[PDB]
This record gives C-alpha cells, sequence and structure tokens, in this order.
C-alpha cells in the first residue's frame, strides 16, 4: 500500500517515512500544499497523512481539494492541537488527526485502522 507524507519540515518527514517504510508501505513525500496535490495526482496513494501549516496551500485547502473528487483515507497530523483545529479538520473531510508531538507506534496503529476501513 502506498502512503503520501505531506509535511514542510524534512526531519519530521524523514521520522514518518522511517517508521512507513519499516512497515512494509511503499511512501511519497510533499513538503508543500501544492506539492501534495501533484503527487496526490500523480501517485493516487492510498492513505494521506496531512500537516496543517504548509507552504502554497494549507493542509486544510489540501484536504478539502482533495475531497472533491476523492474519498481517500486522511489521517491529519500537526502541531494544532485545540479542539476548533480537530473538529474543521475532521468536517472538512480528514478521517483521522493526531497530534504533534506523537507516538511513531500509534501512528502506525491509525494507519491500520484507517486502512481497514
Ligand atoms: F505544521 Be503542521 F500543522 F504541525
Ligand atoms: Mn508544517
Amino acid at each position: 500500500k502506498k502512503i503520501l507524507i505531506v509535511d514542510d519540515e524534512k526531519p519530521i518527514s524523514d521520522i514518518i517515512k522511517f517508521n512507513m517504510t519499516k512497515e512494509g508501505y511503499e511512501v511519497v513525500t510533499a513538503f508543500n500544499g501544492r506539492e501534495a496535490l501533484e503527487q496526490f495526482e500523480a501517485e493516487q496513494p492510498d492513505i494521506i497523512i496531512l500537516d496543517l501549516m504548509l507552504p502554497e496551500i494549507d493542509g486544510l485547502e489540501v484536504a478539502k481539494t482533495i475531497r472533491k473528487t476523492s474519498s481517500v483515507p486522511i489521517l491529519m497530523l500537526s502541531a494544532k492541537d485545540s479542539e476548533f483545529d480537530k473538529v474543521i479538520g475532521l468536517e472538512l473531510g480528514a478521517d483521522d488527526y493526531v497530534t504533534k508531538p506523537f507516538s511513531n507506534r500509534e501512528l502506525q496503529a491509525r494507519v491500520k485502522a484507517l486502512l481497514r476501513r
């Protein structure tokens, strides 16, 4: 299965990529919202892990845009942790929302859980 990881911080991106690889997933990466949409269209990932504070296009806009055409599972992963952030994320179409700092194992488990549907 193929995961698109969207995050503008390379160290965070790398950590997630390392862990999903070790899990057997094919990983594709994007470092801003424009790249996220471009990779989504080119790669057709099975699941997107989606940072919110991004250059070019923010994660909410990315999610809103993707949802015009696709029901691909989206897991938002953000330092933004307020009630408002989580609720708007989910209402815009995120299937799950995980906050930074995060557990690698819990991220793994939630990806498996989302894929399971
Ligand atoms: F910049 Be992500 F919203 F932690
Ligand atoms: Mn960010």
